């Protein structure tokens, strides 16, 4: 089938930073619709401009950095992050991403925003895991989608 993993990042997330070392995650919502195209394993891979591979990068006007950004939400044990994948089922929720902030840096104030992809690898007859050998043509035939959020640093 061809669907698609939705991304909704709810306004932007409230970091605080007590010791610098403080962190917070930024949410962005995914979903893929369809429990046939779900029932194949529905495996999340998500990616943005992140230094290492590309995660996510809290960006406002000229000031854009680069974080580790691995992933929680249903995520399986803590293998997240850029070829972080999840065995999703017809029946599993959306699959929400975490961002992680460079929590060695406790940056200045401001509401940056938060690029991120996250398309979900789609098989198609099979209904137990999709290939991740897919994601070599990431940009081609799948539905790679990408949006915007945000974080509030404080």
């Amino acid at each position: 089938n061809s669907c698609s993993l939705s991304i909704s990042s709810p306004d932007p997330v409230t970091y605080t930073i007590p010791t610098d070392k403080g962190d917070k995650y930024i949410n962005f919502k995914l979903d893929v619709p369809d429990p046939r195209c779900k029932a194949l394993g529905g495996t999340v891979y998500f990616w943005g401009a992140d230094t290492r591979d590309g995660k996510l990068v809290m960006k406002k006007g000229q000031d854009k950095y680069t974080l580790m950004t691995t992933y929680g939400g249903a995520v399986q044990q803590q293998l997240g992050g850029g070829y972080g994948y999840y065995h999703v089922s017809q029946k599993t929720p959306p699959q929400t991403i975490s961002g992680v902030v460079s929590k060695n840096v406790g940056y200045k104030p401001g509401q940056y925003t938060v690029e991120l992809t996250g398309f979900f690898s789609l098989n198609d007859n099979k209904q137990a895991n999709p290939t991740p050998s897919s994601l070599t043509s990431k940009a081609a035939g799948k539905n790679i989608v990408s949006s915007t959020g945000t974080i509030t640093i404080s």
